[PDB]
């Protein structure tokens, strides 16, 4: 799925991530935008052999497991598939353990060279939230 910018705000809103570790829903709409441009089902391959899956391009290294990136964990206990599902529950579950992890948002590598320190309310203007 494809959400729409103001789509995808109300539904991690939904979800509880306005706010949540601090972080307005702003930066998770941008963040969302710079991973994944807003596709569910947005996969990226690294070098290192993990793979990046979803809205918010979790990666299979720690997170989730996709059977295939040896020596990884699985934290948030899931299959990485779960994370390119059209409802976003899977993903912003995860995101609430990884943002939670102790470095913030800066474990996505695009909100902290693309969005952190910008006007993230950008992202949401115009919504009805
Ligand atoms: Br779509
Ligand atoms: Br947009
Ligand atoms: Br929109
Ligand atoms: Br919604
Ligand atoms: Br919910
Ligand atoms: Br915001
Ligand atoms: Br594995
Ligand atoms: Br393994
Ligand atoms: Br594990
Ligand atoms: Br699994
Ligand atoms: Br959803
Ligand atoms: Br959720
Ligand atoms: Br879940
Ligand atoms: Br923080
Ligand atoms: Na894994
Ligand atoms: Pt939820």
């Amino acid at each position: 799925k494809v959400f729409g910018r103001c789509e995808l705000a109300a539904a991690m809103k939904r979800h509880g991530l306005d706010n949540y570790r601090g972080y307005s829903l702003g930066n998770w709409v941008c963040a969302a935008k710079f991973e994944s441009n807003f596709n569910t089902q947005a996969t990226n391959r690294n070098t290192d052999g993990s793979t990046d899956y979803g809205i918010l391009q979790i990666n299979s290294r720690w997170w989730c497991n996709d059977g295939r990136t040896p020596g990884s964990r699985n934290l948030c206990n899931i299959p990485c598939s779960a994370l390119l599902s059209s409802d976003i529950t899977a993903s912003v579950n995860c995101a609430k353990k990884i943002v939670s992890d102790g470095n913030g948002m800066n474990a996505w590598v695009a909100w902290r060279n693309r969005c952190k320190g910008t006007d993230v309310q950008a992202w949401i203007r115009g919504c009805r939230l």
